[PDB]
């Protein structure tokens, strides 16, 4: 039993290892999205920058879980991170819709991880998830939904072009 | 009779209490408008900010009347402020049209209040209304009418999107 | 079902709409208190400023709930905000005592809303209430209780006058 | 007929000469009040400074009427300014009460002067009175009434001493 370990169950420890893989997978997806909009036949630089920043955020999510795992005395066990499920992401609207579905899947996985901590009485782990992950997911899911509405509002062509300029930095 | 009271008729005092309620009602309407454009399925942040500022202006209108009531020796009597007459405000054009109708109703109520002061010989109250309310209403009604014209000019979709960016801060 | 909606129950959504009305009602009460101490026959400017700041805080409470409602995918439904239950608030001590009773009623309503979120498994909503509302209520209820003790200590007349100068900014 | 004279009736011109005398009389009263509280057997330096500032304000009122008289083409005719009706002004409360009665007498005289301008169709003179005199009188009468309430609240002795320190600069 590691020196720091206290009120930290193996099932909680295993759940954190699974979430690390998912955050790394989300990071991979956004990286793929970013460079897809960097293609010469797509060429939307706001979308490119937007998904690069989102990719880096997900990397921070994974590493903060790695750091937390060590803090509690758990042991990180890494797995293959799968390639994303598409090679091309359609229009800006399509990519944004994919991004919402991704964020909602990470959110449910986080809520499932909270439940493991709750049933195990991991009072600290629950507040860690609440403060550092659950709040951010809710903000991100709202922002992305707004983006979806506006990409539908502006339409294709010039509309998508201007959204790239005015809604993304 | 309160210490400051001089040339201040009960009918003028009652009129100010009625106007306080209306300014508070306008404030409530704009608050509702602001957060309606903050819905994920509306998501126009310029409209949201625009109506939040207008809501706060109306709150200032109500409180300045409360302050004036005390200055003259009157007594503030508050009433229920009704919920606004809609829960959803349509398009940006629809909301702007509603906002013009609201401002013109407050304006007529102010002009009716001026008439109470005029017939009662309340020379100071008349100039207070003129300087601090009538001028602002005329400016606001012109600004809103311009906004209506431009929302008709740009049309729905991308047009409404760009008005949100270029005409509202 | 709105785009962001996830782990957000209609009963939680309805509870937030009820709390919005209560925060708006508290805001109305403090506004009434503020201008009551601005009467020429009351004329305590520290109490006036103190309750104006408290009124604005309650307005922020209501609007942050409106913002949160939209974040989760709920729909804001506004209701009449009732006039406060008094037109005059007595002495500084009386007003402070009323203010404590008000804050404790909002607190219980918040704790009742936490229970709705808890039973529904709304992990994020619970931490939102904890971080942004429950902590502030506990601070405010302590501050007000201290004020009550000191208004009893100083007594009426000069004592109430000096409390207005030394305990309120 | 003087070069500037236009829409300026002799009755309006005579009314301004009467008001000049009254403003000068108010200035004299406040001067007497100021130095009364400077007596070694009164010795309240906040009251002394407070009435000195009020005296200087009244002097400005008289001179602005003198300036306005010349602007319209009227001719200033000065009269004896009577000594104030008391030589000693009692307590701080007594002096404040006298000061309220004085300000309300000047106010009624101003409202009577507005009526002369109104019946004569002196549109400019009416707004001059409104902007530069009527607003200030209403502010001053409210401030003084507040002071009366607080001098009653604190009582004699230490209370009057502390009002001199905390309510007057
Ligand atoms: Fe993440
Ligand atoms: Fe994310
Ligand atoms: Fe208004
Ligand atoms: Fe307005
Ligand atoms: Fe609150
Ligand atoms: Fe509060
Ligand atoms: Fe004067
Ligand atoms: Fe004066």
């Amino acid at each position: 039993e590691s020196q720091p370990r206290q009120n930290f169950k193996v099932e909680t420890e295993a759940g954190i290892n699974r979430q690390i893989n998912l955050e790394l997978y989300a990071c991979y997806c956004y990286q793929s999205m970013s460079f897809y909009f960097d293609r010469d036949d797509v060429a939307l630089p706001g979308f490119t920058k937007y998904f690069k920043e989102k990719s880096d955020e997900e990397r921070e999510h994974a590493e903060k879980f790695m750091k937390y795992q060590n803090k509690r005395g758990g042991r990180i066990v890494l797995q293959d991170v799968k390639k994303p499920d598409r090679d091309e992401w359609g229009t800006g609207l399509d990519a944004m819709q994919a991004s919402l579905s991704l964020e909602k899947n990470v959110n449910q996985a986080l809520l499932d991880l909270h439940t493991v901590g709750d049933k195990e009485g991991d009072k600290q782990f629950m507040d860690f998830l609440e403060s550092d992950y659950l709040e951010e997911q809710v903000e991100d899911i709202k922002k992305i939904s707004d983006h979806i509405t506006n990409l539908k509002r502006v339409g294709s062509g010039l509309g998508e072009y201007m959204f790239d300029k005015k809604s993304l930095d």
